[PDB]
């Protein structure tokens, strides 16, 4: 399992946004959080969050299998990391 | 944890060769595998191997911490999968 910490720093989102390709707005909610990929300390990682869900809330998670996909190479690839409360 | 087989019908590497952009010989090898995403049956993927690594045998794997990275966009991306036994 994958430790993700979201620290009291971090409890808060930005938005990015614009316009696609033929007309429609978008808006982007964007996250930071720490991932310990067995390094001397966890980094520093940005996620995108899904339409319509708050910020996670300060504490310990892990990811969810509905992150995955299979590429267009046929290899796993992340789509979006999405968390659950560890 | 993701879940990942290697069924007996996937037990061997298939190898592709080529020349690098300023000359180097390379050889991938690539492997099949099965990993449930969560859907109704496990979905069929491709993975390329770390050089001098064997074929992982036929049996039931979970992914190592190794796979994954921060991409150059600063979100998590998986690098290869790694494989280690469940």
């Amino acid at each position: 399992m994958i430790k993700v910490e979201i620290k009291p720093s971090q409890a808060q989102f930005t938005t990015r946004s614009g316009v696609s390709r033929q007309g429609k707005p978008y808006s982007l909610n964007e996250q930071l959080c720490y991932i310990d990929l067995g390094n001397e300390y966890p980094v520093l990682v940005k996620m995108t969050l899904d339409e319509g869900q708050p910020a996670y809330a300060p504490g310990l998670y892990t990811v969810h299998l509905s992150s995955f996909k299979v590429g267009q190479f046929g290899s796993l690839m992340i789509d979006r990391l999405r968390l659950v409360p560890a």
